[PDB]
C-alpha cells in the first residue's frame, strides 16, 4: 500500500463532474473543483486544469495527472507548513501517508487547526491522539474514511485498508 493506493480507495474514481460529501463539485479522484454552486463554473474550472474543452467528462489517464498532480502539491503544502511540517518530519512513512490523506481532503488549513492532535502526534501517544481526532466534525461527518485514517495513526499499519 501507499499514499495513492490509500487515497484511491478513500476517494474512488470518476470520470464525470459529480458533487462530494459536502455538496462541492468534484472529478477524477477527489480533484475538487470549485465551492461555487454552479455547474458552469465547474465545468470552465475543469477545462482550464485539463486544457482542453472537456464538455465535463475526462479520460482516466487525465483524472490520473489530476491525482498525481494533487498529491505532490498535498504534500509540499505540508513541507511548506510550520506547523504541520514538524509534525510529519516526526512521523514514520505510514504515518506520514495518514497526515497527507487529511490535508488532501480537508486542506492544509483544515488540518494545521487539529492543534491537540497534532501534538499528541509529535508526542507519539497514539491511542490519545485516537481519541482526539473522533472529537471532530470530520469524523461525525465522514466516519468510515476517519476511523480509518485514525486507526492508521494508531497502529502505524495499513490493516485498515486490507
Ligand atoms: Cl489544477
Ligand atoms: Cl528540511
Ligand atoms: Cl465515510
Amino acid at each position: 500500500m501507499n499514499i495513492f493506493e490509500m487515497l484511491r480507495i478513500d476517494e474512488g474514481l470518476r470520470l464525470k463532474i459529480y458533487k462530494d460529501t459536502e455538496g462541492y463539485y468534484t472529478i477524477g479522484i477527489g480533484h475538487l473543483l470549485t465551492k461555487s454552486p454552479s455547474l458552469n463554473a465547474a465545468k470552465s474550472e475543469l477545462d482550464k486544469a485539463i486544457g482542453r474543452n472537456t464538455n465535463g467528462v475526462i479520460t482516466k489517464d487525465e483524472a490520473e495527472k489530476l491525482f498525481n498532480q494533487d498529491v505532490d502539491a498535498a504534500t509540499r503544502g505540508i513541507l511548506r507548513n510550520a506547523k504541520l511540517k514538524p509534525v510529519y518530519d516526526s512521523l514514520d512513512a505510514v504515518r506520514r501517508a495518514a497526515l497527507i490523506n487529511m490535508v488532501f481532503q480537508m486542506g492544509e488549513t483544515g488540518v494545521a487547526g487539529f492543534t491537540n492532535s497534532l501534538r499528541m502526534l509529535q508526542q507519539k501517544r497514539w491511542d490519545e491522539a485516537a481519541v482526539n481526532l473522533a472529537k471532530s466534525r470530520w469524523y461525525n461527518q465522514t466516519p468510515n474514511r476517519a476511523k480509518r485514517v485514525i486507526t492508521t495513526f494508531r497502529t502505524g499499519t495499513w490493516d485498515a485498508y486490507k
